[PDB]
């Protein structure tokens, strides 16, 4: 049985996925295909320029249809190729079950006839330049209409979009309307009173008053930002706000009592009118980013009584000459009694002290505080001890320098208190910086130039710290007492620290790993450890070690000094020895790895041989990863009986053949990656019995020997459930004509 929707892929939830197939038109699927099981059809990024009456006409249960990026407009086309999509009149009418349509990024100039089942319609980046009562007549179900980017720099129209008065009044269920990047100068008259989300950003609506929002009292989100922009630091075409604008009247929003979110970013505001927020008693989110409010926020009263507000964005309110603002928050920030999140990144100010955030200090719910990219170079970090609810501070990308004058490395996201000081100019860490920060659970100091002696005296106050990121620094030398002042430490990232001339004539002392009793995850990746190191790592607690990007090759050529290097990690589960220049491997060196290992990576070494019988010496191994080595074959014995191996990756080798029965004895094997090798066939004999056990068999990017009709294709059709991208991504290597084309290309489809 062929893939039922060739060239496309059936996926979960009745989705036929035809994305990215260079298709010139919509496939006419066969009669025996389960056309009725199809509820969603995706055709993203093909090149269908002509749609017909009969294209969708027999998909009796089709609900979602995505035709995005098929006939892109000149301006959006990389090579400015003009495109005007032809759409036969009944093309969509013939899908009377259709509920969701995405026609974005296509050269269409009018709304085609749509059935009245439609609930969601996306027409963004098309060339529709008019909307009137005849445009979406009778679509009484429609809840979402998105039509952004029909007239802007990447898709110009020489004029404005025209939404006629009442054009959409017939749409009595329309709750979501977006009309950004349409070159509009006023808000369309008489929009459905049912609207709850109205996004009008990035037009040229430079003036706003309460009648512009007439009758829209169900509005929960209003976005009118980017309508009189500042252009000093784009990037892309941008029209500056004309001099005496914007003109927001003082009671514009005062009848929108259900409003939860309000966006006034990039509106060139030098000043806030307190009256704008009067009556907005449900307002939880306010975005004032990219304005000119650096001076205003030191004295404003506009925030008084926004007692329900939970998120406030003031980011990129910076002097356009590019210099420091003097930041002292106005007292009315203190009235934000419900504030959970405050974003103040990219304002630019020299100093973080007691004065700076004073009015915030006692807000009982304030949890997240974004202060990155401010070029702060003096910070009193003690100020954060007396914030009652702080969970996260981002001070990354500043120039602070001291006190005042995933499976291998977990994230800090569920922790109670995290401070990120990455990308500052920290060279040395004084322990008094954190004297008022005993409660910190996660500390990030990556991408500094820390070249200090780490000797057990740097982080003394931080008695609660569970996670320390010191990756990407200039740490010279690890001592036996390094990090031993951190009693509760669970994760430690030291990746990308490599100063081979600065070791003071000695080597790394890795005995500190044995001193950290709660440590679970350690990374020493890209440290350039060739030599000059302790002979043994020892830990009863450690679960994951990333040792990638060193030279164990050199270590293990150096006699037998380093043959038990990892053995003392009595509970190691995950070990990454990828990128270690490993040319050979003794079975005696593999058996000296911790017996508890479940997962071993050797991505990107130079291994041309592997003794597969030596996998008995790792009885608990479940995932083995040998991607990117030089295996020429899978041979020299087979996978031995009893192996617990479930995931095996041998992608990106030069595997030309596999011996018969190579995978026969691996009864737990479920996932096998054979992608990007040199295979010319796929054989059932490789798996003895048990081929139907595999849940994933990836055989893409192989130079398969396509012939009419090769039996390996029979095999892949039999186990097609496990083969990802079978209908399109499993390709031929020969003959010359079918080279790089699908194994089911027109020519070969005759031989089935
Ligand atoms: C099998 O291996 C191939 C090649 O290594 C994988 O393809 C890569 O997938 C990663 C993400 O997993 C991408 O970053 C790369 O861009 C992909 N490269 C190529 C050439 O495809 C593939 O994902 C793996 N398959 C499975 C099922 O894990
Ligand atoms: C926006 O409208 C003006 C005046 O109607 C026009 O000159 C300009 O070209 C339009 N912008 C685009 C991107 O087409
Ligand atoms: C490692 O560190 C401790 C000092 O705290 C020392 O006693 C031990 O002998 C050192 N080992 C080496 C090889 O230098």
């Amino acid at each position: 049985t062929l893939p039922p929707f060739l060239p496309c892929e059936l996926q979960p939830h009745g989705l036929v996925n035809c994305n990215w197939l260079f298709l010139k038109s919509v496939p006419h699927f066969s009669a025996a295909a389960p056309r009725d099981n199809v509820t969603s059809l995706s055709l993203l990024s093909n090149r269908i320029h002509h749609l017909h009456d009969s294209d969708f006409a027999q998909l009796s249960n089709l609900q979602k249809l995505n035709l995005k990026w098929n006939c892109p407009p000149a301006g959006l086309s990389p090579m400015h190729f003009p495109c005007h999509m032809t759409i036969e009149p009944n093309t969509f009418l013939a899908v009377p079950t259709l509920e969701e349509l995405n026609l974005s990024y296509n050269g269409i100039t009018t709304v085609p006839a749509l059935p009245s089942s439609l609930v969601s319609l996306i027409l963004s980046r098309t060339n529709i330049l008019q909307l009137d009562p005849t445009s979406l007549t009778g679509l009484h179900a429609l809840r979402f209409l998105y039509m952004d980017g029909n007239c802007y720099y990447k898709n110009p129209c020489g004029r404005a979009l025209e939404v006629a008065p009442g054009a959409l009044l017939g749409l009595g269920n329309l709750t979501h309307l977006s009309l950004k990047y349409n070159n509009l100068t006023t808000v369309p008259r008489s929009l459905p009173p049912s609207l709850e989300y109205l996004l009008l950003s990035y037009n040229h609506i430079v003036t706003l008053a309460p009648e512009d929002l007439a009758n829209l009292t169900a509005l929960r989100v209003l976005d009118v930002g980017g309508n009189c922009r500042r252009c000093d630091h784009a990037r892309n075409p941008c029209v500056e706000c004309p001099h005496k604008f914007p003109q927001l009247h003082s009671d514009t929003f005062s009848h929108l009592s259900r409003l939860e979110g309000l966006v006034l970013k990039d509106s060139s505001l030098y000043q806030l009118n307190p009256r704008w927020f009067r009556g907005l008693g449900n307002l939880t989110v306010l975005d004032l980013s990219e304005n000119f409010l650096y001076d205003c926020i030191t004295k404003t009263k506009a925030f008084q009584g926004l007692a329900q507000l939970r998120r406030l964005n003031l980011s990129f309110n910076y002097h356009k000459k590019v210099s420091f603002a003097h930041l002292t928050l106005a007292p009315s920030f203190g009235s934000l009694l419900s504030l959970q999140e405050l974003d103040m990144h990219g304002i630019f100010f020299r100093s973080l002290s007691q004065k700076t955030l004073q009015p915030l200090a006692r807000l009982p719910m304030l949890q997240r505080l974004y202060l990155q990219m401010n070029f702060i170079n003096q910070a009193q970090l003690g100020i954060f001890k007396d914030f009652p609810g702080l969970r996260y501070i981002d001070l990354s990308d500043n120039r602070i320098s001291g006190a005042v004058e995933e499976d291998f490395m977990p994230s800090c996201k569920n922790l109670s208190f995290t401070l990120d000081l990455s990308r500052n100019n920290l060279v040395t860490v004084q322990p008094e910086m954190f004297a008022q920060l005993s409660r910190l659970q996660c500390l990030r100091l990556s991408h500094n130039s820390i070249s200090q002696a780490v000797n057990g005296s740097q982080f003394v106050p931080l008695t609660s710290l569970q996670v320390l990121d010191l990756s990407h620094n200039k740490l010279d030398l690890y001592h036996g007492r390094s990090f031993t002042e951190l009693p509760r430490l669970e994760a430690l990232d030291l990746s990308y620290n490599s100063q081979p001339f600065s070791m003071r004539g000695v080597g790394h002392n890795l005995s500190f790993v044995a001193q950290l009793p709660t440590l679970r995850y350690l990374s020493l990746a890209h440290n350039g450890i060739h030599s000059r190191v302790s002979q043994q790592l020892c830990s009863t607690s450690l679960w994951a070690l990333d040792f990638s990007g060193n030279s164990l090759s050199q270590m293990w050529a150096e006699g037998d000094l380093y043959l038990r290097f990892f053995q003392g990690l009595r509970s190691l589960i995950r070990l990454d020895l990828s990128q270690n220049r490993l040319h050979t491997l003794l079975p005696c060196t593999l058996g000296n790895l911790p017996k508890s290992l479940q997962l071993l990576r050797l991505r990107n070494n130079y291994l041309a041989f592997f003794n597969w019988s030596s996998l008995t010496l790792l009885p608990n191994l479940e995932t083995l990863d040998l991607a990117g080595n030089q295996l020429k074959a899978l041979s020299n014995g087979s996978l031995p009986s009893g192996t617990q191996l479930q995931r095996l990756d041998v992608s990106r080798n030069s595997i030309i053949f596999v011996v018969p029965g190579f995978f026969a004895l691996a009864t737990r094997l479920r996932e096998l990656n054979l992608s990007a090798n040199a295979l010319r066939t796929v054989e059932p004999s490789w798996f003895g019995f048990l081929a139907g056990s595999l849940e994933v068999l990836d055989v893409s990017a192989n130079p398969l020997h396509c012939a009419c009709g090769a039996a390996f294709v029979d095999f892949l059709l039999q186990v097609q459930a496990a083969v990802p991208g079978l209908p399109s991504r499993v390709k031929c290597g020969s003959p010359g004509q079918l080279q790089g084309r699908s194994i089911f290309a027109q020519d070969l489809r005759l031989c089935l």
